[PDB]
């Protein structure tokens, strides 16, 4: 009984090693750069640029919680500064949990009596041994108010917002992001707030104030998560640099006609894309809105990743709502934590040092990229034309890098993408990665989580079409055939897609 299927992934292409050496860093029109790339050194902490916070409070940027425009009114007509409001708030030393929910609604008055702070209150009192719960107020939150509270000296350029339709890349120290994450923690960014915001309405939550509600018993292995990284990042400044790519494609194939074959494939129903996908580019089964239910109550694929990589929760503070035709790619987030279990028995298992090898910008050697699939009300609206190519497009456009070479492009890790509650068949979402991965000229290693027979379908009907040397065109032309022969009529299907291709393709 096999545990894996295919090319042996040492086969496989991994990175930085396949990997080509990167351009000199610099800042450019598509480009924001946080740090002084000519002082960027191995081991050393990223100075900021420029040397004194420079503030930009308009539609395009981030709103700062540090900037002199975040007022909040005071009485007749005395507008008061609410970074300084932020600040006498935090600087009170905290021995109980109403302490600290007491300090963060200081300064989100309207937010008093619509935040639940349960979870918090649980997690410190209930879940805390005693000299658990006195390291984090006496050592943990006063270490992450202060990184906080450094954020102008942090965070001196102002951060452009991901926005729809644009193909720009931020690029930003390890440290900045750990300032901007104590922000989010103690709830400090403006306008990001209110249910009927139209500003930020198409962004996602940023403010960490639904980590703190209810009494799931996953809220403690959130916190738990989460304070481990902060525990880390205060006590010893990361090195290291992020960047974070939207990616939006206009130019997409004309699928029945694409003349290019299959590539290699690495199916297995053991391990895992963050593990045995090291080198390699990893897929997030994402949400339209980067992280989902992180910072509030999901606790599958995606929130499990940026949970343990917290660097990836910084791209819901800049980055808006994905389009069908966009994707975000992550290069550099950090391993910080180690995990057992998924969603209701996912639980926080130790620190994790994380080995990864730096490239020529400091940035971890580890490439993720967010790839939010369809929720299908229906079954069998999947197999519609129209949303079919729909999941070819954002898999090829998570997958293209345009203007890099084939041989230089490392293999995609991937899985069963958009399955569970989004109703996606894993046997159709599985011919779909194989045939974007296809046309972006990538090998593929494809982890089924612990389904064994999945794993054995996947790579037969693989080495099928491989063996026929059927192309990308040949395979979607038979989608389209399936959709028309038993899914368009189906008022209920009576065949399903592996046997239907089986049977078409043997008897043409
Ligand atoms: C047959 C199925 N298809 C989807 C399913 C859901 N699912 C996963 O998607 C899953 C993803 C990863 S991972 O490699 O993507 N790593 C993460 C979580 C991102 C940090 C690891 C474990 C997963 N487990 C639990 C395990 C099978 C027992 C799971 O149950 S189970």
């Amino acid at each position: 009984d096999k545990k894996w299927l295919g090319t042996p992934i040492e086969e496989m292409r991994r990175m930085p090693r396949c990997g080509i050496r990167l351009p000199l860093l610099r800042p450019s029109a598509n480009h924001t750069v946080t740090i002084r790339v000519d002082l960027l050194r191995a081991g050393e902490v990223p100075k900021p640029f420029p040397t004194h916070y420079k503030d930009l409070w308009d539609n395009k940027h981030v709103k700062m919680p540090c900037s002199e425009q975040n007022l909040y009114p005071v009485e007749e007509r005395t507008a008061g500064s609410r970074w300084e409001l932020i600040q006498t708030a935090l600087l009170n030393k905290f021995t109980r949990p109403q302490n600290l929910k007491d300090a963060i609604l200081k300064y989100n008055v309207a937010y008093s009596k619509k935040w639940d702070f349960t979870a918090l209150i649980d997690f410190w009192d209930k879940v805390l041994e005693e000299a658990e719960a006195q390291h984090l107020y006496q050592s943990i939150l006063p270490d992450m108010v202060k990184i906080a509270l450094c954020l102008p000296n942090i965070c001196t350029q102002p951060i452009p917002l991901l926005a729809a339709a644009m193909n720009h890349s931020i690029t930003m120290s390890q440290e900045q992001i750990a300032s901007l994450l104590a922000n989010a923690f103690f709830c400090t960014f403006p306008r990001r707030n209110a249910k009927m915001k139209s500003e930020y309405s198409s962004y996602p939550d940023i403010n960490f104030n639904r980590l703190f509600e209810g009494r799931s018993s996953r809220k403690p292995e959130k916190l738990k998560t989460l304070f481990c990284y902060f525990r880390r990042v205060t006590a010893a400044a990361p090195t290291g640099l992020v960047t974070f790519t939207r990616q939006s494609l206009e130019d997409f194939p004309e699928w029945e006609r694409c003349e290019k074959p299959l590539t290699r494939l690495h199916v297995t129903y053991e391990g895992t894309i963050e593990e045995n996908g090291q080198g390699m580019l990893q897929v997030d089964f994402a949400n339209r809105f980067v992280g989902g239910g992180v910072t509030s109550a999901g606790l599958v694929q995606e929130e499990i990743r940026f949970l343990i990589n917290p660097e990836l929760i910084i791209s819901r503070l800049f980055t808006e709502v994905l389009d069908h035709n966009e994707c975000l790619i992550i290069t550099g987030t950090e391993q910080y934590s180690e995990y057992t279990g998924y969603a209701e028995t996912y639980r926080w298992s130790r620190s994790h040092e994380d080995g990864s090898e730096r490239d020529d910008w400091q940035r971890r050697c580890t490439e993720i990229v967010a790839i939010d699939a369809l929720h299908f009300r229906r079954y069998l609206d999947q197999f519609v034309p129209e949303k079919m190519r729909r999941e070819l497009n954002k898999a090829y456009c998570g997958f293209l890098r345009p203007g890099v070479s084939s041989e230089n492009l490392s293999a995609v890790a991937t899985g069963n993408w958009g399955c569970g509650a989004f109703g996606g068949d894993a046997r159709l979402k599985a011919l779909i990665q194989i045939l974007a991965a296809a046309a972006a000229e990538r090998d593929v290693v494809y982890f089924t989580f612990g389904d064994s027979e999945l794993m054995r379908d996947i790579y037969s009907m693989h080495i099928f079409l491989t063996e026929r040397k059927l192309t990308v065109g040949d395979v979607y032309k038979l989608l389209l055939r399936y959709y028309n022969e038993e899914c368009r009529n189906c008022s209920t299907p009576d065949i399903k897609l592996y046997p239907f291709i089986y049977h078409a393709v043997e008897s043409c």
